[PDB]
Formats: C-alpha cells, structure tokens, sequence
C-alpha cells in the first residue's frame, strides 16, 4: 500500500544507515521495525544532524593526526562570533545556563535544578546567531570581487555545537524528549553524566546504559546522527544509589563489624526521640570512624588468609570475573573455606546514609571499567580523571585504545586549578592540550571559559569607570578593540546591519 | 452603598498619590475615577515600585549635588554582580538585546523588531540575579560575627534597572501593555524615544523617522495610566532624536510645522506619484532611483517662512511683519502661516508658493529640519509628562550640554536629563584632552544630566575579552588561559575565580541541610 511501502522503504533504509562506518561498534538493543513503527508519515531533516556529520568527521581527522579539537565554554553570541575563526567546535555548559540563562530566569548554583529545556534553549540562542551571522557573511561576501573573495579568509560560523545534558533530568522517557530538544535546537552531540538526577551520587552502571540508549533511540527516530557522549564520575563519585547492578558490586562498600547495627536505622529513631541536627551528626561521624568499610572481595581474602585457606581460587575467579555477582562471590567463597570454616561476615546495607545510598569506592579503577561498559553505547567517553596529568591520562588512554581502538575521549580542562604551582613549567603548561591530544583525547573543553572572561573584563572597567568615567572606558575598551582588531569594533556592521538594509531595499 | 464608598477611598487614595513631590510639575490628562475604575478589585506590590522610589530618591540627592550617576549597560547577570558594588544604577539596551538575548532566539540588527516582550525578558533575567546575589550576601552575612559585618562593607545587588521601551511597539494599547510587562519584570525607569514604530528608512535618504510632538506624548501618557492602575511609581523617560532625525511620518501637530520642509518650484509635480507611474510603465529600479536623485538637485527645500520671507523680498515687501509674529508664536500652524503672509502681502501680490506634500518620500514620509532647535522645543513639550528627559544632541559636547540643560531649567528648574555617552566616538581625536575626556561625566551633571549610559559597554567588554583569548588559546592552550584569564582574574580581586562560592553554592546548601 501507500503507507506499507513506506514502512518496509524505511525500515530497509534504518538497517543500512546502522550499518555505516558511522556506527560500527554501536550496539542497539532494539530493531529497525521497534524505531520506523514511532516514525509517523512526516519526514524532516534537522541541522544539527549535518554539524553532527561534519564534527564526526572533524573528529575522525584529527583523531588520526593525534591533534586535539580544543575549545571554549561560550556563553552567549557575541562569544561565538569570536570564537567562531579559531575554534572549531563551540560548547554549551550547563554550569553556565543555571546561574547566567535558565528557562524560566530563576538563576542558581548548578544542581542541574533549571527546568530540562534550559540548556537547549541556550542551544537554539546559539545556532540561530550562528545562522545569522553565517548570512551575513555571505552576504558580504558576494558585494565582493571574485578576485577578492580568494583573497579575504573564509569565516566558518556554523560550529558543531556540543551541549551538557546533564544526568538526562528524570526516566527514561524525559531522556528522550530531552534529546529531541537538543535536535531540534541545534546541538552536535549531547553530553550524559552517570550521576543520579537531583557530594556526588552515582546511578547504577545500567541505568546510565539505558540513557545512552534512549537518546540512541530517540535521534534514530528523528532520522538524525547527533553524538551520544558518556560521562562518567565515578573517579570522585563516592555513593550509589542503587546497588542492582553486578557490574558495580566490586566497587560497594560494607561493613564486617557484626556489632554494627543499621545506621538508617538509629538516625530516624534519634530524631523520633528530638535528637539535635549535630547530636544526628555526631553519631554518624562516631559510627563512621568505629565501623571501618571494605569491598567483598577484600573481606573473603582476609577471612580465607586468617583462617589459614589459599585464597587464590577466589582470587581467580573474581579476576576471571570482573562483574561477579556479590551473590555469585559469596558462594564461591563458602566452597573455598567449606563446612568446617565459618562464612565470611560483609553487610553493605548496614552503613547506608538516611536517603539510602550505598558506599562506593571511587577511582580510576572504577572510571576506566564504567569508560568500557559505555562504549559500545557512546559515539566519545567523558572520564573525569581529577588533577590535570599527562600521566594519568595516557593510562586511561591506553587502557580504552586496547578494548576499542577507535572510541575517542574528552577532556574537562580545569579553569580553577593552579598549574604552575601543582609542576608545571610555561613550556609544559603550553603543551598539555597537545601531550594528551596524543594519547586520544580529540575533544578538549575549558567548561566556564566565557564567564570568566566576561566576569573579569566587566570587573575591570567597572572599577576604573567610576572614578575615571570615559578615560576609563576608552583606555580599556575603546583602544583595546581596536588595537587587537576586534570587529564588534564597528558594531552597526558587526551586527549585521548592511545585510537587513539590503533585504528591505530589494522588497521595496 | 457600602462599595460606593471604598470606591470613593481609593480615588481620593490616587489624588492624595498625585500630590506628592514625587509627581510636581506631573501633567495627567485623566482623572483619579478613570484610574480607580480600570483597576479591578486586587491591588496587588511590585517590587519595581521600590526600586522605582529608590531611584528616584537618588536622582534627587545627585541632582541636588551636581554629582554623576554614571552607569555601564550589561547584558547578562555576570556584568551585573561586577558592578554592583561601582554602578549605583543598571542600564538594559534593547540594541543589545536584538543581537544577544531575544525572546524568540532570533537575534538581528537593531530595528526594534523583535517582539516587545523581549527587553522586559532581559530585565526579568537581571532582576531574579539581583535577587539570587542579594539572598546570597545576606546569607554569608548573618554567618559573620556582629562586628565583623560591621567591619565588611555591605554589597547592594538591588540596583535600580532602566530599560529600553524604544517606540513603545505600536499603538497606545501596546504602550500599555509593554508598560505592564516593565513592572512586573522589575524595572524602575522605561525610556521611549519619538521615533515612528517600524524602524528606519533605508536606501535614499536613510535614517530615522520621527512621529509627530502629540503622538509621543500620548505614549508618555498611555504608560503613565498603566502604571498608575498599578499603583506603582516607576519613572517615564522621554527621549527625543529630532537632533537627528530628518524625516517625520506625519503632518497633523502644528507644534511640528515650523521645521517640515517643502518645495518653492511651482512646475515640480508630486515626487511619489511620478515614481509609481514610471514603476507601473516597467522603469527599473535603477531608473526609479535616478529620478529620485535629479528630483532632489533640482528642487531645493525650505520652510514655510523661509519661502514666504524670500517672496516678500522678491515683491518688494517688507518681511519683518511676519518675522515678528512666527517669532512670537513658534507653534503657528502652516495654515495660519499662510494667512499671515497672504495678508501682509495684500490684494495686488502674488501669494507665496510652498509645497511640503510635493517632496514627500515614496512612504510619504514629510521631510523635516533636524537640530538642536528642534530637539529643544521637543524637550520642552515632554518635560510635564516626563520624570526625565534624554535628549540626543550630536558629538559629545559641554557647550551643547550646557545651552540645553539652561533651557530646559529655565521652563523646569526640577527637572532632570539623561545623557547617552558613546562608546565609538573617537574622543580623543575629536578635540578632548586625556583630563576632560575624564571629566566630561563630572562636568555634564553639573549642567543637570544626572543620569548617564554607555548603553553598548558590556557588549564591547565581552566581545574583546573573547576576541584576545580565541586567538591566544588556538595556538598556547592552557598557556594562554592561565595568562590572560586565570592570573589576571586574581590579581585584581575578581570574586567570579572562585565561581563555587559566587553562583551562591553555599546559601543552596544550607536551605537543603534546614530541610533535612
Ligand atoms: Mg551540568
Ligand atoms: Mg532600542
């Protein structure tokens, strides 16, 4: 039929498209059938999907050439029109839109607490400037010569634009209509962090799969190839909220104290009884220091070791088996010690805070497997690795290239962090973005460059303007632009005022 | 009745209002009943009123000094927090606006063509800034011992905001619902300019379009009424650019006739009507704007009493008849202008030959003498209807600043006046010293402008300080950052370094640790 060819045109088309370069490694746990039968009849190709063609491809070439793509947190247009010569990718904070643009001008610290179409909001502001001034451009242009045209440099500003989607802001189903937001506004690639929505708080290993695979779903709806990219925090991330999934129980926390009783427990039962907030406090910080926690695997070697039992067949096994259930680990623990021996004693429910979040051991070690279970969902990995270091960055570099040589990886550049005084010299200041470029870092970002610059040019004029009024404003502002040959210099023609006037006199 | 006699509180409520000092010298051409009824059965507080008295009490004390407020234009909450502690007052651009923040997303030049609720989006943006830093300081102050607040100066994030109402957006309803959106965004000035809704001409003779002395003041008017069915205080900034402006959309206020333009030439036929014709025949565009171009050459342009003043000196009759009377009534409409000069010509001359309808552009637009002149009477005309008066007048300029404020305090000594400084005008090549570029600001407010913008700086801020680190960070990375950005941020004290603390990281934290 009309409609039954269409169907089976576009299914045979989704099966194809997945099997591009494009998407080799990407696993889909559903089908081609699951994403045409959510289509509809209306096709509509979307922008964002040809920035996100263009930064695959930025991506591949400089990956290639060990060569990093390095840029700056903008803010607003004026920043992109700025950037938009030298860097070529722009990207869009989150940190950024809570306390300068949210949706509905509520500013606030970053909890990611904005309503979920604040940062695609800040998106659609900057892919339509970048239209604007993209029109503009060629309009000046085609009032040149053909000569001169070969002459003047060639301005590019349509970007890829990557953008923070923060932990997806809710289920599965705010996930993808998040994603859809970020589609339609503009953006590249789309950023998602392992961290529970609403320090840090981890989600379950498989729960931050099932994001990365509803945003999957939802662009392989709309037909687009936007970027997933993974984040993880589990280098600084110390609870989990949910201990469901073996891929995490390694790194869960527990007590061996069987004189410990849950602590959830007796923090409610104090504060029943009109227990003080610090007498609350003071407990859990008493019961911390008396009930010292471990993994279950450290626990089962040193109850094998203490009574006299080879633990190398655990060992083994657990090594054979890095997502070994923590069901799974105790029976292979009983078998090793037997009936005579008693059983190894490990709670994690026990230190559980009030909200009931278990312990985790944060680290390289868990970031580096968390990179890995991402993979083969994510288009670039996000591992945040701590204090700037070549080293620790070529350890993760190698261990992601040997399980899957072609992932590329971001890195998060400190603004705050004191380089010259944690080691480094201007020589190796200049060549850290390079030196790890080197090791697969593709895509590097300075998150809050753009409210810094702002918030430390405003500073100084305002300072000098009062008591020097436009002396001020000219030795600061006025000579500056000139002198660096800025061309919001001449602001009329930077904001695009001679092409409107041409526009008009041809309607007229 | 019961109800009748509330009624009648709140009307004598609004008069007892309007005859506070805040609103001396205040023309209002409705009555207290036409504001009571409009006005429902809630009154509801705006905080922009409170920011509006603020900012009035301080025009007050620095009118009374001869002292500057001197203020920078921002566009986002980061330029705000920075000059808190500097600017006593903030300015919101719409230029701005229509190239940064619209309330579509779709940023262009500056035609004020962007919906109108997009300045008041930005002001709504600053104001819940203003109030996030302020409970953020607040906080971090009740923390502090007794005498160590009294040791730390106290940081004020509430600012009065002055916005850009541009033309007001269209007719008198829509002046009065941008009025409404104003105070309920938080400003507590709005400034709108007497410019024709629509924008600019372009092409031949391109510039801007005035309307009419009657017609900005009936907008001046419409917000006045909306506020006062608010109950709120918020300031009416009239801004004039008859300095400028060459073209006029409309005839009809005699309060205009002394400055519209028109042709003497009695074989010049209507300009836009020939122009159609020769469009309708098939003439290009380059043609249509060739005639244009001679027609101009061709037929000089006068005013009205220039015209009958040469025609009396070609009939051999003494002008100073009717130079003595336009003299002595500026406001004469064009058709009493012609009966004057009819009657002092007498039964046995030629009657003077003048035509401002001849000339007109294709819009039919009337051509207008742009100046000071122009722009001063036009001050003096908004000044009962305005709080402040801004006044565009050319290159920046004591002397011209000086003449202006004496003629508007010699009609409206109380009065105070807004001045625009430019941030492109080439000062120092255009006859300042490095000392009287610095105190241009002092030596203005002594004249009576009081308020003073440099409307596009926090535009020219940002976009240099980008400009210097994307060139530098392409090639030296981290290098460059850690030079231009990180270093230079501590080295003068800039609290953003530490932007943790400075989004309010802490205030959050004890909100939800009170929860729990
Ligand atoms: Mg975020
Ligand atoms: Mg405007």
């Amino acid at each position: 039929a009309a409609e039954d060819a269409l169907y089976e045109q576009q299914v045979r088309d989704v099966e194809a498209w997945w099997a591009t370069p494009r998407y080799a490694g990407i696993t889909r746990p559903y089908t081609a059938a699951d994403v045409v039968s959510a289509r509809g009849s209306q096709q509509q190709s979307y922008p964002s999907s040809t920035m996100a063609r263009k930064l695959w491809n930025l991506i591949q070439e400089r990956k290639a050439e060990g060569k990093p793509i390095h840029t700056l947190g903008a803010i607003d247009p004026i920043q992109m029109t700025q950037q938009a010569a030298h860097q070529e990718v722009l990207y869009v904070s989150g940190w950024a839109c809570s306390s300068v643009l949210t949706s509905t001008n509520e500013v606030s610290p970053d909890f990611g607490d904005y309503p979920y179409n604040t940062v695609p909001n800040q998106v659609q502001r900057l892919a339509k400037a970048q239209s604007m001034h993209d029109r503009k451009h060629w309009d000046a242009r085609r009032k040149m010569s053909a000569q001169e045209r070969s002459s003047t440099p060639y301005t590019d500003y349509l970007r890829p634009i990557i953008a923070d989607g923060d932990t997806g802001h809710g289920g599965l189903t705010a996930v993808t209509k998040l994603a859809k937001l970020f589609a339609e506004a503009g953006a590249a690639a789309v950023h998602f962090e392992d961290q529970m929505h609403g320090g840090k708080v981890l989600v379950s290993t498989g729960e931050h799969i099932n994001r990365l695979t509803a945003a999957r779903m939802q662009w392989d709806i709309m037909g687009t190839e936007n970027l997933v990219i993974a984040r993880t925090d589990s280098e600084s991330g110390r609870l989990i909220s949910n201990n469901i999934d073996a891929r995490d129980h390694e790194f869960i926390l527990g007590v061996t104290d069987p004189s410990a009783a849950p602590l959830a427990g007796t923090l409610q039962n104090m504060e029943a009884r009109g227990a003080s907030a610090s007498e609350i406090d003071a407990y859990e910080a008493a019961f911390t220091r008396d009930h010292p926690l471990v993994t279950f695997d450290e626990a089962a070697v040193s109850h094998m070791k203490k009574h006299n039992v080879d633990p190398a067949e655990y060992e083994a096994g657990v090594a054979k088996d890095r997502d070994m259930s923590i069901w799974d680990r105790r029976a292979l623990a009983k078998d090793i010690l037997g009936a005579d021996k008693p059983d190894v004693y490990w709670d994690w429910d026990v230190p559980r805070t009030r909200e009931g979040y278990y312990h985790f051991r944060s680290g390289m070690r868990a970031a580096t497997k968390r990179a890995l279970a991402f993979a083969p969902y994510a288009d670039l990995l996000w591992v945040e690795t701590g204090d700037p270091s070549v080293s620790v960055c070529r350890q993760l570099g190698r261990a992601v290239k040997e399980a899957y040589p072609e992932k590329a990886l971001v890195y998060n550049l400190s603004p705050s962090f004191n380089w010259m005084g944690h080691g480094f010299t201007e020589q190796t200041l200049k060549s850290f973005i390079w030196d790890i470029a080197k090791e697969g870092f593709v895509l590097q970002l300075v998150s809050l460059a753009g409210v810094h610059t702002n918030a430390t040019a405003t500073c100084e004029l305002a300072r000098a303007f009062k008591d020097e009024g436009m002396l001020a404003y000219v030795n600061l502002v006025q000579r500056k632009e000139k002198e660096i040959g800025c061309d919001v210099l001449t602001h009329q023609k930077w904001s695009g005022a001679a092409y409107m006037d041409r526009i008009v006199g041809a309607i007229q």
